[PDB]
């Protein structure tokens, strides 16, 4: 599951466009088809987002699990495309945008009955 | 600590039983007795939800942490175990439970005062 | 970025400390000058949150998520450090928090348009 944090004043409106926007690079950069992952809104208060103090109140953070298994690049790319897409398509600056990509191995997956490795 | 992901609705009721199952599984499968771990549980709002197009609102995610060491083998049997014991217990089809066992090194843990390689 | 979980009748007016202790460990320890990561506090509701059963509702969770890179000995000050300051200046029992270090590579993270190793 990907998590998406950011105050609620501002995030709560961009929900549905960043949903688009996060399952149009997975798709275009990791070839995942849309609505194959889960995607979760964290909305904060203000008295519980301590942003970084030069930022806005635009910050934005996106937490990405994958299983381990693709190639620096292509991890590149999808940040690099995320970034692109809120810019262009949201008008939040990659200034105020912070991303990360966890990987665990596929064994320590499970989805639909089955442990990641055992997926075919 | 481990956390569970799903939609208020449906797990705000599951809330005590999912516990109990977990511990049963982390006892069960890992020997971790009935409350040495955290659990937590997120509940969210329906717009704040995007389970995959294809699954029910009884999507639940489950993220687990634990300090690294553990053979494969073990893993996969707490997720094959989660999948079994959800199933049973509260009627969670496999196909709607997503699991991720997340490992750190045991140094980058802390615990009643001490690093976790330093415990015992 | 850094979350703080804890119940919210005992997180809520504690957060600002926190902060601040946060901050002072990242500094001291790591070299990070403070209010350069993002701090988030969650604050749970007592259905919510299942800490151990011999712990106290005090029992604060906190999650660190760093660069890979540094050092061994560094990780570990840090959690030593913040094992300090909160006892010490919160009164939080060093037994009522857990703390884990989450690191990713440099290629994984992105922030100000750049992606880490770059
Ligand atoms: N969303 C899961 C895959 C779920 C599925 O295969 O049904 C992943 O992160 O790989
Ligand atoms: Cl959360």
């Amino acid at each position: 599951m990907i998590t998406v944090f950011g105050l609620k004043s501002k995030l709560a409106p961009r929900r549905e466009k960043l949903a688009e926007v996060i399952y149009n690079s997975l798709h275009l950069g990791l070839d995942i088809p849309k609505g194959k992952h889960a995607i979760r809104f964290l909305c904060l208060e203000k008295e519980d987002f301590y942003y970084p103090f030069d930022r806005s109140d635009d910050y934005t953070v996106i937490e990405i699990n994958l299983m381990a298994g693709r190639m620096e690049g292509t991890k590149k790319r999808l940040i690099k495309m995320l970034f692109s897409e809120l810019e262009y398509k949201l008008g939040i600056r990659a200034h105020d945008v912070e991303i990360t990509i966890k990987e665990q191995p596929a064994h320590c997956w499970g989805f639909r009955g089955m442990t990641g490795d055992e997926a075919r």
